[PDB]
């Protein structure tokens, strides 16, 4: 039964959220302070300037009928039944001519239910619903500011920008609330964001106490930075709950926190380093200067004013102030959404103005052609398609013209806005978003004095599969990664190095390949203990002092050093069939020296030659002339691969054996010597038991050498070792020639 | 402007979807044939039974004001101000006593938040939401129908009795679609069921066209089963839109679907083998006879009745039917919620009934204090609080008697059907749900002749993480799973097998144990050799037809067989520093038999007793005692553990050599055998060079087993033949005393 109201020839209606929304029982608490008392005095500032235009409506008197929602819809259907109570008995009063639309967005839905089936049309300050847009439903609705569908955007390019990809949504209920959310997740889903978790808070039936919410919240602490889409009031539990567990985040919110003082109130380090958007606005100027000249007496016409004066300064009228100073700089700072405010009433003044010109183009008065006013045309055909320059905003940009499109709707800019401290607290506007975000990092002050990260599962390994969370998996050396989600084999002698996105380092060494560059440091020690053999050799031959002969046995016993070495040409004499007919022929040459010697110069013939001698030394040339035929091909390398992988066959100048080739050799090397063993072996004189007692030793030593020559990786230096060792155990035979001599020469 | 009024003392409203909603522009389009005209026609037939009765208001007589709500919430509001427009203005009428309400839930919603401020009863059949039992908003509902909150309930656990766990939603837009699929989420978290997509559908600003939903039901190919919370207007198109895909899944659909044999046709195969719900009724007989009577001459009163009529049977009043049966049998099936019609508005007649017996004793007429209805009294204190039997339905257990709750609800009782085949198609009740659900499964028709499975992932192997989603990694056989979710080792020697739960399989053979079972195969081949030299060695001692010298030497010779096979007393003899120390002096007991009779006897003394021949005597002793104090502990195994985790040491009767206890017994025994080659060694006699000869192989043959001493894994078998090797060598050393004799004896 509060209410305002002054006649005229024209009735204006107006909805604002002057009450909180009451605890219990009770309809509506106490008093909103900002978005309350404050926008119901900007439609009685801009009603009283129209009032003395002379250009606007110069000859009609504008009244006003203003009620109060209490910001519950339910609260705000019955209210709105006094704007269509004269006009639905009319058969045998107050005629509002356009509704100032409500501020949540539950309760503009609400009223425009009913109001349609009036014609009777509506433009809505502060509520942005992508749903109010469909004009088949809502086809006498309009608004001076933009959807919810474009806040989406700018909150989802937010945490694109930062790469903010595991993220956690809060949501009210409403509608304002599930539909905000509804469009976030499809821009979320756009730029490959994952939500961790969503939940929903409210009034009734939905079982958080607004403290299931905040343990749900900490359940997933891969998630530090939170979405909200919420009201005023939910805003303000939501942070009180966080601070009783101590809890602390990064918030992300809407424009339903904005940028008020009042929500962070005694709570205000859960709320630091914040980030809030609020829609594009300047503020009026001549507004400021109207505020603060009110006082409880001079404001008669505001029945609610006397409760707004008390509540505020805490006095009444528990102290009882009289001398008290007026709203004034000190207390007071403009809400954002004034501007918002006086446009909606202008979007009538014009409107309304241009159907009087047209209607009654005679007379500044009213003509009896507006007795009846026509709803649907004053909509569809005037109020649509206005266009003019924002009053008491000085030129600003292309912001400065009112005007709607074809929804009805207004233009998407955002600010913004983070909060900081200087014990003080404020808020300080560090972006913008005209259809591109651009912001300024530099000036963040962050929650933890760093860029916050929020990615599901964190970054030589593959990492497979949702595309926020992966695993990573390391891969063993001989595999390299294909791909950053695939590594699968690599090369059998490169070893890869660093990234593992190819095989590098190519392997000298691979088995099949002679890595050496060590086997040199032991050849040089192995070739000390040779070169004994040739030094004590040449002892030998120097004592001397036939003769020939003996000195053509040391030569192919001293050639095995030369051999041993070589074992020449190339890094690798080994490979191709030449090297390892070459190598035979070597061992065969101090058989075939030591055969000679035996019985070639020992006469003709106990119990127990020309043409065997002749027999003989073609075995050997024939194995030298078949090595001989082998001159090209002489280097290569031997094929010793293994399934590990590191396989660098250390040898002398790399490993050079020609695979299977060396193994043929080395077998054949044996048989070129056999021939002079196999024909001694036949004589079961003193010389021939040196010659069989050598001989003796040489098939022990082919048995070691079996082993040795089956046996490789190292195992294949122990097994050349053991090549070297045949070699002086051959030179052992030499030194049993040297006693098959006589002394005192 | 089209309505049905009949007169009375007291009138009652009621909202019926009559006509379906409009295609267009068009506000609503064809006639709604069993959800329409059916569910007008029951309380139609009610009102005549009460104003036949005589103990329900027998002096009163009832009106009734129908109007049509076309499906739409928007028309529903305009529609309903007829029945508030005689309250509203009454200082200078049709005075409605209460409103049946409507089918759907957003229109009764609509309706409830504009007749609350009139204090005018509702009861509203078929409108199942969970939103309208919160009294703090709607204090004048009541409903004859049970929540949403128990259906979500009945779904969520169909879905646990077969074991679907991956799942995709596809849920409407209004209040039965959002609350309906958000009460379905949380009973699905409480069983551990995830949801692979949850999409929507409607008219406006949802984007899908009914064919974008169709496509993401297919993207997730795992999920098999798709849970519906959809009106009866979209269940048709989406199941056109598969037919047209010819995709096939099978259905788990709510009471929106229900029982009805139109929603599936002309496509019917795609819906084949469905699984619905339905609330539990029982057909109401009297009303069957009454319908079946109708025709377009006699039901002058029903305006909708002739398009009804025309419709049904597609004729004109394009053939222009005067002969044509009326309804019957053969073309008509009874609505599931008739019963629940006739209760809601026997509902009113009971409560005015008491308030007429209170208020007004003497008279059965209306009294004086009738004249000024009371919407609160009439709701609190008598509608909410009545208690009677179902008329119509015979006693049928305790879902005969009306009644309601706190909330002012019903009882929540469900139905579950299944769409089969006999070529024509038809339903069939397989379930039921009363706060447990009991169905049968072996009725049931399924859709691809198979229970259908949709899970995440498929289930010897490790499976790691979501409660839904794993990932099969197997493990190798060196590891044992020890919980499901994890296989991290296994024991050493044990072989685990088939589910690797534990370590299982001991294996007797682990490198530090010998498997064995094989080498006895090995030692019976090897043995061979070994009795050959015992056979060799008993030849020898037959020719000598100083003797005993000899035999002793040849038994020391004989014995290595012996020992190679004992290489004796248990199955490992190598076991136990005494094992070592026995089989070292079996070695030096061969060595000190061939040093005895090389100086023992050969007289005293080229240029090269007692004392020497006792000191060499007593190291054999002091070895042999030794060994003779390890008596006890001479079991054992021999320790060769390797990397390789197949490990089986295969010898004769197990691997014994008690792991290092062998390698130094082994240089023991050499170490005792050497005194007799380090005595002989001090001889630079042609028994001499025999003794030397031999023992010039002797140290060949330690060099060959050198590498063998230091070789195992086998290798180790090849080892253990070296050592028998050795014997055998030693063996060809008594040949060589044999040689050191003298023939013709
Ligand atoms: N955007 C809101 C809406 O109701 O649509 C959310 O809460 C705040 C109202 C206001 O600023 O007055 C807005
Ligand atoms: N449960 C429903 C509801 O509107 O709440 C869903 O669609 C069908 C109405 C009917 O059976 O008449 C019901
Ligand atoms: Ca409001
Ligand atoms: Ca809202
Ligand atoms: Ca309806
Ligand atoms: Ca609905």
């Amino acid at each position: 039964r509060r209410e305002i109201k002054i006649e005229g020839d024209l009735v204006l209606g107006g909805l604002f959220p002057i009450n909180e929304k009451g605890t219990g029982t009770e309809e509506c608490g106490r008093i909103n302070e900002d978005r309350g008392i404050q926008r119901l005095e900007a439609m009685l500032f801009a009603i009283d300037e129209i009032n003395k235009d002379n250009y606007l409506l110069p000859g009609v008197k504008l009244g006003v009928h203003i009620l109060d929602t209490c910001s519950r819809d339910t609260y705000a259907l019955e209210q709105s039944l006094e704007f269509v109570r004269a006009s639905l008995t009319k058969v045998d009063p107050l005629l509002i001519a356009g509704v100032i639309g409500g501020s949540y967005s539950s309760v503009s839905i609400q009223v425009a239910n009913l109001l349609r089936l009036f014609q009777i049309p509506q433009i809505s300050y502060a509520s942005t619903s992508a749903k109010l847009s469909d004009k088949s439903r809502y086809d006498y609705f309009a608004r001076t500011v933009p959807p919810d569908f474009y806040q989406a955007k700018a909150m989802a390019e937010i945490l694109r920008f930062f790469n903010w990809t595991y993220v956690s949504t809060v949501a009210s209920e409403g509608d304002y609330g599930e539909t905000g959310i509804e469009a976030f997740e499809q821009e979320a889903r756009l730029r490959n964001i994952c939500i961790a978790t969503a939940e929903k808070v409210g009034r009734s039936n939905i079982r958080k106490s607004y403290d299931s919410v905040i343990r749900e919240l900490l359940q997933k602490p891969n998630a530090r930075v939170v979405v909200l889409f919420m009201r005023s009031d939910d805003s303000r539990e939501l942070i009180a709950a966080a601070n009783r567990v101590n809890a602390s985040f990064t918030w992300v919110a809407s424009d339903g926190w904005g940028a008020q003082e009042s929500i962070v109130k005694g709570s205000e380090h859960v709320a630091y380093g914040a980030i809030t958007l609020e829609l594009a606005s300047h503020p009026v100027r001549q507004f400021d200067r109207y505020f603060q000249s009110l006082n409880p007496y001079n404001n008669h016409r505001n029945p609610w004013f006397r409760d707004f004066w008390e509540q505020k300064f805490q006095c009444s009228l528990n102290h009882r102030c009289d001398k008290h100073l007026a709203i004034d700089s000190s207390n007071y700072e403009q809400e954002s959404k004034i501007m918002f405010v006086v446009n909606a009433v202008y979007a009538m003044a014009h409107a309304l103005h241009k159907m009087q010109r047209t209607l009654c183009p005679n007379t500044t008065k009213l003509c009896d052609a507006m007795k009846i006013l026509d709803g649907k045309k004053l909509y569809k055909e005037y109020l649509l398609k206005i266009n003019f320059t924002a009053p008491f905003n000085p030129n600003k940009g292309a912001d400065s013209i009112v005007k709607f499109d074809t929804f009805g709707d207004g233009m998407g800019r955002y600010n913004v806005f983070n909060l900081q401290q200087t014990g003080k607290y404020s808020y300080l506007k560090v972006g913008h978003w005209a259809e591109t975000l651009s912001l300024d990092v530099d000036s963040i002050h962050w929650s933890r004095n760093s860029v916050p990260t929020s990615q599901c599962s964190d970054p030589n390994e593959m990492k497979n599969m949702d595309v926020c969370c992966w695993i990573c998996i390391p891969c063993e050396p001989y595999e390299y990664l294909v791909d950053e989600f695939t590594c699968m084999d690599c090369g059998p002698g490169q070893w890869p190095t660093a990234d593992l996105s190819g095989c590098y380092n190519l392997p000298e060494d691979y088995i099949k390949w002679e890595d050496a560059w060590a086997i040199g440091p032991v050849t040089i020690a192995c070739l000390g203990f040779l070169c004994t053999c040739i030094v004590i050799t040449v002892f030998i031959k120097h004592n001397n002092t036939a003769s020939g002969r003996e000195l053509c046995y040391i030569l192919l016993f001293g050639v095995s050093l030369s051999y041993c070495m070589t074992f020449i040409a190339k890094p690798s004499p080994v490979i191709c069939a030449l090297r390892r007919l070459g190598l035979g022929t070597s061992f065969a040459i101090c058989y075939s020296a030591l055969l000679t010697k035996t019985n070639c110069i020992a006469r003709i013939f106990k119990n127990g030659s020309s043409q065997v001698f002749i027999c003989l030394g073609l075995i050997l040339v024939q194995i030298v002339m078949v090595s001989v035929w082998l001159i090209l091909e002489t280097p290569g390398t031997r094929r010793y691969t293994l399934p590990e992988k590191r396989e660098t066959v250390i040898l002398k100048c790399n490993v050079k054996d020609s695979s299977m080739l060396i193994s043929l050799t080395y077998d054949v090397v044996l048989v070129i010597l056999c021939t002079v063993y196999a024909f001694k072996t036949r004589k079961c004189f003193n010389e021939a038991k040196f010659i069989g007692f050598t001989m003796y030793t040489t098939c022990i030593i082919w048995l070691a050498f079996l082993p040795i020559f089956y046996v490789t990786s190292t195992t294949m230096c122990i097994s050349v070792s053991l090549s070297g060792f045949v070699v002086l155990g051959c030179l052992f035979a030499p030194k049993v020639h040297i006693v098959l001599f006589q002394p005192q020469k």
